[PDB]
């Protein structure tokens, strides 16, 4: 269970979806996520792109970043300027996707990557104290404190 | 002392300040950050906010990254460009937001998340070396070395 | 092996390179980036720099993340929009900077950091599994698995 993952499909069997989150080969980090629908995302255009799927199981003291691909971003000038979700998260993961031209549009296509995914390792702080410090003195007192 | 974190509040206690770090839910992978005081960010503009708090104490094998919100991203039109906080790091946490809206401005109120931080796992290099590949032989040669 | 990592000059020695990828302070938990060659990134431009280095060999369960400098970033009006170096990457580390500003050029010079470097631990996944739930009771149907 320590290195295994658990996509959650969005769409029930049979019906059109995106393509499944798929390993990025060769390579060992990531997983290329896909559109749902196709799209051209305007010059200076924020888009948020629905992948058909959640994560149910996440690695052991992994959560989910979602990072953009050095190809686009380069060829396409794009960026994906937020993606952090978190243990709890069931919904449908979402790209979200900046468009820096002020000339071009971005296709976004079927069986095309917009975006990577990477379970990286992380500390679920168990205990936790907020303290100030007398800047004179070193004195420290106890603001609260809290365990998980 | 392996999953505990030590948060610094630079305003004494009874003084006005910035609502402290705080995960929002239990499957919450970061702490929500908050201003300590109010501004509007004007169209294109790149704000330096003061969050009110410090890492007195890191959990161990961990480093402070800042990210965005995803619905700070979305809504304001908004991106945090860096964020990493070395382990030595003693000053005040500040978010750095760039608004990429080239018409309205963002609101930044005292009640509402600017950022979130997170405890990521990073790998204390213990032994470096730079090495040349002679093009010949595919003989290594070690430029330098060192050790922390 | 656990927490060690090898770099691989590009230029040969002798030759006249970028600065070595190299902590700033003992807290440092990322590697200072430094240009082989000098550029001025124009405004709203998008630049590939070179760093004359690779990565031979990365720390356990780690890859490398490009990431921005505060100053930098802050300074200069610039973002790192990716960076992600799979642990297979043997070519050399390119920085991929943008300049945000609309009327001031970057300066990218040889002892001047344009980002830095930090290994993550990351999973490595062994198996995946897709599935469909059923919302009534929660009864799971694998639609397809891969080792």
């Amino acid at each position: 269970s320590s290195a295994s993952v658990v996509f959650m499909r969005f769409a029930p069997p049979g019906e059109e979806t995106a393509l499944p989150p798929r390993r990025a080969t060769p390579g060992s980090v990531a997983y290329d996520l896909f559109p749902s629908e196709e799209m051209d995302i305007e010059p200076m255009g924020l888009a948020k792109i629905s992948t058909g799927y959640g994560i149910d199981k996440f690695p052991d003291g992994c959560y989910g970043q979602i990072v953009s691909r050095s190809g686009m971003t380069w060829k396409n000038n794009t960026s994906v300027p937020t993606g952090t979700i978190d243990v709890d998260y069931r919904g449908e993961l979402k790209v979200i996707l900046r468009n820096h031209s002020a000339e071009k549009s971005v296709p976004i296509r079927k069986g095309t990557s917009i975006a990577q995914l990477i379970f990286l390792r992380y500390c679920d702080v168990e205990e936790e104290q907020i303290v100030y410090i007398n800047e004179t003195t070193g004195e420290r007192t106890i603001i609260d404190s809290s365990s998980k």
